[PDB]
C-alpha cells in the first residue's frame, strides 16, 4: 500500500533538490536518500574510504564500491518501509536512486569502462540477482520518475554544487552516464533481467532550466503522474 | 525440524571425506558440500574456478571479492538443501561443510590479519556479513559443530595426496595460522562473535590424525552420541 517511487538521474541533475522539495509538500510523502550521496557511522565511515578509493583507483574498487553501495541502499530502502510514513491515507515513498540504476546504468557503465573484468561483473549480477528475488513484491516499483537533463548543465551544476573531490569529473563521464539514462529510461530500449519493469510507467522531466522557486509544473506532473497508479 | 551440525577443520584434514562416510550411513543424514571445493557449466563454477585462481596469483587483490562470493554461494547451497530434501526423514540431520562462522573467523579474518584485505574491505565485509545471514541466513542457524583436527603436518601430506596443482604450492606456514583460529574459536572458546547463540552451541572435537578412512566407526560412534544431546 505504500507505493515505492524511483526518482532516476545524472550526477548533480537535481534530484536531491527535488526530492527534498517533494517531502516538504505532503505530510504524506516521504524520501529515502542515497547512501552515496550521504556518504559524497561505521557505513558512513566506510562509504567516506570507499567512495575516495573509487576515484583515486576505479580499477581496484569498483567491485567493493558498487556492492557497498547496493547494499547500504538496499538497508536504507527497507528500514524507510518499515520505519516511515505509517498510518497515510495515500503513502508515497520516493527513492533517490533505485537498485536497478545501481546495476543497469552505473555497475553496468562500469564494466564497459574496463573497471570490472567479467568475472567482476557476473559475480555481482549474480549477487545482486539472488537477493533481489528475495524480496518478494517488496521493493519492487510502482512507477519512476526520470530526471532527464543535458551533461553541461549538470556538469555546470557539480561546480556550483561545490565537492571538491568531485571537481575533476570531466565531461565525458558525465556524457556517458546520459546514453546509459536515456537508453533506459527513455527510449525504452534495455531490457533487465526483472519481470516487472516492462509494465512501470515512467515520468519524464525537464530539469535544465532552474526550478528551486518554479517547481508547480512539475509537481502538478508528479501528482498527475501517481493518481495513474 | 532439520538438525544443522557443522563440520569444520583444516584444508585437508578429511572434511570431504567424513561427510562422505556419514551421507551413506542413514537416510536421514545429508550433507552440504562447501562451494569453494567444487569450485577446485554452472556460471558459478566460472566464476568460482575463476576468482579462486585470481586468489591464489594475486590475495592481497582478491580476497574479499573471493571472501564475499564463496559466503553467498555457501548460504545459497545450505538454503538449497534445507528447503529441498529432507521432507520425509523422521531424524533429519543436515552436514554442512564448513560455516558461515568458518567463512569470517577463520579465512577473512586471517586474510585481514594476514593484510590481504585491508580495514575497510574487512569492515565492509563484516557489515555484509552481519546483514547477509540476518536478512537471508536465519534458518541456517546451526545445532552443533564437529571438529576434525589435524595437525599442519597431516594436511599438507593430505595436500599432496590429493594432488590438485594449485594446493602444493600452499605452505606450511598458511596451515598453521588457519590450524591456530581453530583452536581459539572451537577448544578455548576464546573467540568473541557477534552471533551470541554462537557462544553456547555444543562442539564436538574430534582427533583425525589417523587414515581414518578403513577405520571410521569409533569415529562415527563419538557423532552419534553427540546427535541425542542435541
Ligand atoms: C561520486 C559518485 C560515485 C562515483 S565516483 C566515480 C568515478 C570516480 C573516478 C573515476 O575515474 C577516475 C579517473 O578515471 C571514475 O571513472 C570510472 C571509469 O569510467 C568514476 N563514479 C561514480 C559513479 S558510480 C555510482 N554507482 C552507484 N551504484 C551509485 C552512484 N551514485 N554512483
Ligand atoms: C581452498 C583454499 C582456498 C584458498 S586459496 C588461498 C591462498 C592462496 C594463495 C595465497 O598466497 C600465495 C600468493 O601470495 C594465499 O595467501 C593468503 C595471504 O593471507 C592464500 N587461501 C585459501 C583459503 S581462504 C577460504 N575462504 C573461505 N571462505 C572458504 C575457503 N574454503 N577458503
Ligand atoms: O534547479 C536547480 C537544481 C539544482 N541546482 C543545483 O545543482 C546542484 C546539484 O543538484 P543536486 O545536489 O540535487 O544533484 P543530484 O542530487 O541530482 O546529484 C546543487 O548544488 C543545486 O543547488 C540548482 O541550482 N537549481
Ligand atoms: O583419513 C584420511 C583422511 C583424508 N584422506 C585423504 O586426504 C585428502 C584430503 O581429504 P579431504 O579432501 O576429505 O579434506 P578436506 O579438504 O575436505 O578437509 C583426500 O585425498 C583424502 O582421500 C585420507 O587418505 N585419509
Amino acid at each position: 500500500r505504500i507505493k515505492k517511487i524511483s526518482i532516476e538521474g545524472n550526477i548533480a541533475a537535481g534530484k536531491s533538490t527535488f526530492v527534498n522539495i517533494l517531502k516538504q509538500l505532503s505530510e504524506d510523502w516521504e524520501v529515502v536518500p542515497e547512501p552515496v550521496a550521504r556518504w559524497s557511522t561505521m557505513e558512513q565511515k566506510n562509504g567516506g574510504n570507499v567512495l575516495q578509493m573509487m576515484y583515486e583507483k576505479p580499477e581496484r574498487w569498483s567491485f567493493t564500491f558498487q556492492t557497498y553501495a547496493c547494499l547500504s541502499r538496499i538497508r536504507a530502502q527497507l528500514a524507510s518501509l518499515n520505519g516511515k510514513l505509517k498510518d497515510a491515507e495515500k503513502p508515497v515513498l520516493f527513492f533517490e536512486r533505485s537498485v536497478y540504476s545501481d546495476r543497469y546504468i552505473f555497475a553496468s557503465n562500469l564494466y564497459e569502462s574496463e573497471s570490472m573484468n567479467e568475472t567482476e561483473w557476473t559475480i555481482y549480477q549474480d549477487w545482486h540477482d539472488w537477493m533481489n528475488n528475495q524480496f518478494g513484491q517488496s521493493l519492487e516499483l510502482d512507477g519512476i520518475i526520470y530526471l532527464q537533463a543535458t551533461p553541461e548543465t549538470c556538469l555546470h551544476r557539480i561546480y556550483l554544487r561545490g565537492r571538491n573531490e568531485e571537481q575533476g569529473i570531466p565531461l565525458e563521464y558525465l556524457e556517458k552516464l546520459h546514453y546509459k539514462h536515456e537508453s533506459w529510461l527513455l527510449h525504452r530500449t534495455l531490457k533487465t533481467n526483472f519481470d516487472y519493469l516492462q509494465e512501470v510507467p515512467i515520468l519524464t522531466l525537464d530539469v535544465n532550466e532552474d526550478f528551486k522557486d518554479k517547481y508547480e509544473s512539475l509537481v502538478e506532473k508528479v501528482k498527475e503522474f501517481l493518481s495513474t497508479l
